[PDB]
DNA sequence: GCTCTACGTCATCA
DNA sequence: GCTCTACGTCATCA
């Protein structure tokens, strides 16, 4: 049978994340390792990775799950991506965690000024 | 014979004046009041009377000509607006051609600060 | 720790 | 005298 890809024991994958985002991971192993499996809004995605919204609206390069705005179902909804895919675009786009970081720093500069 | 606005002689309307943008207006009247009549780009209404994509981009709003791009056919179609709608629904906004000017003087010292 | 876009410039690419 | 949008911030309203 299948296993989970990081536990290599169960078999019964996390709805969400086999499902949305084709990750074949438990929800137990999701819980134990959020710096991968986390669930990311999309303005927590453009204030910690600085995705635009160009990256993040390509359906062609994100996975995203849409849920009903918890502040009103008239509202726009809320969309949640994957703490593993975000990351690894950010990282492709800024340079690693050291370019992310330096660009972190830039911004903050940038803001101090105003 | 329903005649022409300007000149009230004329009984053939301008095409596109008529057409498009749904007024009773000659050929020959058009190009003797451009002040009224002219057909303005869609930039040149930006650059003009400061109206923004949300407001020309609106169907209900504005009466629009699109035309193949000049300068390319693969490029975005040029959208030609007529200067009454314009600057009527642009005297609105900023508060008649005196309030027009005033956020023209603001925008150009705001250049001047930039240097 | 919700989302979209206006406010406004401007280059660039289309 | 061509047009759309990224580049970026941020409030506000949705
Ligand atoms: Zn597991
Ligand atoms: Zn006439």
């Amino acid at each position: 049978a299948p296993k989970c890809i990081e536990c290599h024991i169960n078999i019964e994958m996390d709805p969400v994340l086999h499902d949305v985002f084709k990750l074949q991971v438990c929800k137990q192993c999701s819980k134990e390792h959020p710096e991968k499996y986390a669930l990311l809004t999309k303005t927590e995605c453009k204030e910690d990775y600085f995705l635009t919204d160009p990256e993040l609206n390509d359906e062609d390069l994100f996975h995203r799950l849409e849920k009903p705005n918890p502040h009103s179902g008239t509202f726009a909804r809320m969309q949640l991506f994957v703490r593993c895919e975000v990351e690894a675009f950010a990282f492709k786009k800024w340079g690693g965690e050291e370019g992310l970081d330096e660009e972190w720093q830039r911004r903050e500069e940038g803001k101090a000024h105003r």
